Protein backbone atom coordinates (compact mmCIF):
# COMPACT_ATOMS: atom_id res chain seq x y z
CA UNK A 1 0.00 0.00 0.00
CA UNK A 2 1.76 3.42 1.08
CA UNK A 3 5.59 1.30 0.73
CA UNK A 4 7.84 4.25 -0.42
CA UNK A 5 10.64 3.43 -2.73
CA UNK A 6 13.59 5.21 -3.18
CA UNK A 7 13.22 7.43 -6.54
CA UNK A 8 16.38 9.33 -8.44
CA UNK A 9 15.88 12.67 -7.73
CA UNK A 10 18.32 13.89 -10.22
CA UNK A 11 20.07 11.63 -12.70
CA UNK A 12 22.90 9.06 -11.31
CA UNK A 13 25.49 8.73 -13.66
CA UNK A 14 27.28 5.31 -13.84
CA UNK A 15 29.23 3.83 -11.46
CA UNK A 16 28.92 7.24 -9.40
CA UNK A 17 28.49 6.89 -5.43
CA UNK A 18 24.90 7.45 -4.21
CA UNK A 19 24.53 11.29 -2.12
CA UNK A 20 21.60 12.14 -0.10
CA UNK A 21 20.62 15.12 -3.13
CA UNK A 22 20.34 12.51 -5.00
CA UNK A 23 17.61 9.98 -3.22
CA UNK A 24 13.94 10.77 -2.51
CA UNK A 25 10.95 8.72 -1.56
CA UNK A 26 8.35 8.30 -3.45
CA UNK A 27 5.38 5.51 -3.25
CA UNK A 28 5.67 3.76 -6.62
CA UNK A 29 4.88 0.91 -8.64
CA UNK A 30 7.02 -1.23 -9.02
CA UNK A 31 8.39 -1.27 -6.06
CA UNK A 32 12.12 -1.20 -5.47
CA UNK A 33 14.46 -0.23 -2.63
CA UNK A 34 12.51 1.10 0.83
CA UNK A 35 12.50 4.25 1.70
CA UNK A 36 13.43 3.64 4.90
CA UNK A 37 17.02 2.04 3.25
CA UNK A 38 18.16 5.62 1.97
CA UNK A 39 21.20 5.75 5.06
CA UNK A 40 22.67 2.77 4.03
CA UNK A 41 22.61 3.56 0.93
CA UNK A 42 24.50 6.69 1.14
CA UNK A 43 28.29 5.92 -0.61
CA UNK A 44 27.08 2.70 -2.63
CA UNK A 45 27.84 3.07 -6.35
CA UNK A 46 25.30 2.38 -9.13
CA UNK A 47 26.45 0.23 -11.96
CA UNK A 48 23.93 1.83 -14.49
CA UNK A 49 22.96 5.21 -14.97
CA UNK A 50 19.65 6.31 -13.24
CA UNK A 51 17.74 8.49 -14.87
CA UNK A 52 15.47 11.64 -13.32
CA UNK A 53 12.92 10.16 -11.44
CA UNK A 54 14.14 6.08 -12.34
CA UNK A 55 12.96 3.69 -8.89
CA UNK A 56 16.25 2.39 -7.23
CA UNK A 57 16.18 -1.62 -7.98
CA UNK A 58 18.47 -3.79 -6.02
CA UNK A 59 20.04 -4.98 -9.17
CA UNK A 60 21.55 -1.76 -9.72
CA UNK A 61 23.11 -0.72 -6.57
CA UNK A 62 26.68 -2.57 -6.43
CA UNK A 63 26.95 -4.10 -3.33
CA UNK A 64 23.42 -3.80 -1.89
CA UNK A 65 22.03 -7.13 0.24
CA UNK A 66 18.67 -6.16 1.89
Amino acid sequence: ANQASVVANQLIPINTALTLVAMRSEVVTPVGIPAEDIPRLVSMQVNRAVPLGTTLMPDMVKGYAA
